[PDB]
Parts: structure tokens; sequence; C-alpha cells
């Protein structure tokens, strides 16, 4: 009933599958209703385009499409299939220009099951163009995004695609924990699945019956790779990841490179946090000037994907103890610990406006409901304070901030997930240094008490979620913290 195409029949699905029979009908009409999709190698280009975001499982829309296009296609209907590629093209071209404006909705909150808007006509424009120029594969390109991040994950997509059906025994061991110098029994099994990740295998010896020195360092870099303690054990978390499909390897990469197109360009000076990678990078005019790991927030109070900028950054800040925290976690044990206040330097305040000093003998403790506590809390400024030496200042509506941490220790962790959401810094001092150096900000000498410093050039801070990324010639991989690759894997 609905597209009015000549070559097309009235009782074709396609009538009901397709998204904007308008567009599609006048695309068809001013190239004389010719097929814009008889060469091979393109419309292969385009179903391989369509694979990497059935994949990544955050799109029934495309994945309708793509299963629907399939089935034309091995039933030979190859005029249906000419116009619902068409018509999915014109899809992917919104979804290329919309991910970075609004993609946030598809891969963390919600999912692209509704057909997007038309594409703007900037993109009809090259579109009809690139049908003119038998160059539909250079337009799909074209609006990929053009960053080495998303390519490298793409080449690697790419290389693993090629492999995904070839079985390779599934790596066991006797024990649950297996260590340099012990009995091994699938020594096949392991270094087929160390090569899987195109790690250098050519060095291992061959049906040595144990844990010998030439698997320690192969080992301790697939563990490396995977963010895990490179301990050189085998237990449980490497042998989760080694035991890994193909399968759930290549939906990794298509989510993560997808996921790409919603991270903000890149700026010469810019601040990227990677939450899953509990790692953190300053760049500054186009150098890698800082690195650190970070402590992210727990699973319950989790740190959420955002763009901000660092504003300001606080020398020996003092912690005013918001009221959630005060009446839940802190209150409760003062009440009981009359020593509480004195150990972690917190005196009572009257108000944030009032900043009064009240001794906490004048309190009867027995009396106080912490719901209703009237006064408020505040940390003194010192090493042992819960923001440490430094607070990074990025005002946003959800109260998330980078800051030095007391708790050091907890950066041995592999897994860092422990903050109410604000980002722990590692080597803070440095971070400051680094700072107020590319500011063009110097300090006399260090200051004695709590000093604002307001920053020249604002940074943009990014805070993204990325469990797949390539960095000094190698493929990172790291474990779903926060459960967002979910439908990926199963
Ligand atoms: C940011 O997460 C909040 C602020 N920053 C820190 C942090 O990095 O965790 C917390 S302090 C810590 C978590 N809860 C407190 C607690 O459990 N007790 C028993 C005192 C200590 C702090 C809440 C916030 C400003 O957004």
């Amino acid at each position: 009933r609905f597209v009015e195409l000549g070559w097309i029949d009235s009782t074709s699905p396609v009538n009901e599958q397709i998204t904007n029979p308008a567009l599609v009908e006048q695309i068809y009409h001013s190239n004389n209703d010719q097929l814009l999709w008889s060469d091979l190698a393109t419309a292969n280009h385009f179903e391989a385009q369509l694979e990497v975001i059935h994949r990544a499982s955050f799109s029934p829309l495309f994945s309708r499409q793509l299963f629907a296009l399939k089935s034309y296609r091995q039933q030979d209907r190859w005029h249906e299939y000419d116009v619902l590629a068409t018509d999915t093209l014109l899809q992917y071209l919104s979804y290329a220009e919309q991910a970075p404006k609004v993609g946030i909705a598809w891969f963390f909150e919600g999912q692209l099951d509704q057909p997007l808007a038309p594409p703007s006509e900037e993109a009809q424009l090259a579109l009809h163009m690139a049908i003119g120029n038998q160059s539909l594969a250079r337009l799909m390109d074209e609006y990929t995004p053009q960053d080495p991040a998303y390519q490298q994950l793409l080449q690697a997509y790419q290389s693993l695609s090629s492999i995904e059906f070839n079985e390779v025994a599934l790596y066991e061991q006797m024990e649950r924990l297996k260590r340099p110098g012990d009995p091994l029994s699938h020594r096949e099994a392991l270094v087929q699945r160390l090569a899987l990740v195109n790690l250098d295998t050519t060095s291992i010896l061959n049906d040595v019956a144990y844990y010998d020195a030439s698997l320690e360092k192969p080992i301790k870099q697939f563990q490396k790779m995977h963010g895990l303690q490179t301990d050189g054990v085998i237990g449980p978390q490497t042998m989760k990841w080694l035991n890994t499909s193909v399968t759930e390897r290549l939906a990794l990469l298509a989510l993560n490179a997808e996921r790409i197109r919603l991270w903000p360009t890149q700026q010469d000076s810019m601040i990227v946090v990677n939450v899953p990678g509990f790692d953190m990078k300053y760049w500054d005019a186009g150098r890698e000037v800082f690195e650190s790991k970070v402590v992210v927030g727990k699973t319950t109070r989790p740190t959420p994907v955002m763009n901000t900028k660092l504003d300001s950054l606080i020398i020996n800040p003092t912690w005013n103890v918001p009221h959630k925290i005060m009446v839940e976690d802190i209150l409760p044990m003062v009440k009981r610990d009359s020593e509480y206040l004195a150990n972690h330097h917190m005196e009572i305040i009257r108000g944030w406006s009032d900043p009064e000093v009240i001794d906490p003998a004048l309190i009867d403790w027995e009396a106080v409901e912490p719901e209703t506590f009237p006064y408020r809390l505040r940390q003194q400024a010192g090493v042992q304070n819960a923001l440490g030496t430094y607070k990074f200042n990025t005002p946003n509506s959800r109260a998330i901030y980078l800051h030095d941490t007391p708790s050091k220790h907890l950066f041995n962790n592999a897994s860092r997930a422990f903050s109410s959401g604000c980002i722990r810094v590692e080597n803070a001092e440095k971070f400051a240094q680094t700072l107020l150096a590319n500011q063009g900000i110097t300090l006399d000498d260090f200051p004695v008490s709590t000093q604002a410093i307001a920053l020249k050039k604002r940074i943009p801070v990014h805070i993204i979620y990325q469990t797949v990324w390539y960095e000094e010639g190698v493929l990172h991989y790291r474990d779903d913290i926060y459960h967002y690759d979910a439908l990926a894997l199963g």
C-alpha cells in the first residue's frame, strides 16, 4: 500500500519494514528507479557495518533490519533488499549524526528500538553524490568516527571475525589456583587462548608438563591486558578471560567501537576518566602530561558518564560533610564511639553560614536523633582529611568531583569501585603541579592553610565507560563493573 514505487509490489513486507517511504521514493526517482546495491562488495560492507551494531546489542531497530535484509538475500529478492538497504542507510546516517548529541540514551539509559528522524540535508546531499559516484562504501566509512581509537577496535574486530567459528578447546585445570612450577594438563588450550588475543606465543616451549618460565611472561601480560594483578597465578579471574569465546570478544569490541561515537571528539587540553579502567589521563596541548590510577564510585553509588569542566583547585581543603552522610553514616557512629570526632579531626559547626565551633561535650547524645540533628560536620584540613591535600572542583548537577585520598592503599586493588561516586586520584600532588604549570600559575611557597585557585583556562573533564580500548600498541579489556556490557555478552 504505502511505498509508491513501480517495481515493488503492494503486499511486499518492505511496505511496513520501511521508516521514511517519502525520502526513499525521492532518492530512487532522482536515480531513475535504478538499484543502489547491486554491487556485492558494497552490500557486504553495509551488512558488515550492521553486524557490528547487531553484536553490540544496543539497537533492536538495526537488528530487525539486518535479519530482514539477510532474509531477502537468502531468497534472491534483490529488489526488496535494495529498497530496505536504502531506508536502513538513511537510519545509519541519522545514527552517525545523533550519537555524539544524544547517544547516551541508547548505550546507558535505554535502547535504540524506535526509528530515528531523517538525517540532515548535508547528509542527504553527500548520499545523493555518493549514489552518483558509486561510492556508498566511502560514504559509510566517512560516517564512522575518524578516530584511530575507533579504527584500532574495528581492525581487531575484523581479524577476530575471520576465525570466529574455529573451535578451540576450553582451557581446564585441576585446582582453582595454579602457580609457576606446578603441573599443567592443558598446555595446548592455554597457548591457543593466549594467541586468540594476539600475544606472542612463539617463544613458549612445547610439551613441558609444568607451568614453566616460557609461560610466566605471556600469562603476566594476558593478566595486565585484562587489568588483573600480574601475580602469574592462573585463578578464576584469569580463566574467565582465557575461556571467553571469540563471539563474546567481538561483541565487546562492537559495543566499545560504537561507544566512541558518544565520547566528545578530542581536545588538545582535556581530562578523561575511564571508570572500568579505574584510570585517568590529562592531555594538555596535544601532550599526554599526566596519568594516574583512580578510585570510582561503588556499584550502589556509581560514577555516572558525563562531561564537565575543571574550574578550580583547592589546596588543603576542609571537608563539609554533606547532610545525607552525616545523618546515616556518621552521627550513629559518634553516638557509640565518644572519641570518633577527635580521631577524625572533625568539629561540629552551627551552620555552613554561622561557622561557630561547638565542643561535642555540650550535647545530650542520648537525646540526638540523626535525622533532626541541627548542626553540621566539618573535617579540618590535613593529610588525614577524606579529600587529602587537593580538591579538583568540577561543578555539575550530580555533585561529582576529583580529590586526593588518605586511603592511598586502596589503589593496590585491581578493582577500585569504593567511592560514593566521586573520583579519588593517586598522585593528586603531581596532578596539581602539572595543572598549575600549564595554566601559567606559580606559587612562591606551599600554602599553610586552605587556598582556592581558579583556572585561567578551564579544562573539559570527560568521564567515560569503555571496557575495551587501544593503548601503547595493545588492546585492553576490563570487567563490566557497572553491568552496561550486559546485552552484548548474553
Ligand atoms: C564523593 O564521592 C562524595 C564525597 N567524596 C568522598 C569519596 O571519595 O568517597 C566521600 S567520603 C567516604 C564515603 N562515605 C563516607 C563513609 O562511609 N563514612 C563512614 C564517613 C567516607 C564523600 C561522601 C560526595 C561529596 O559526593
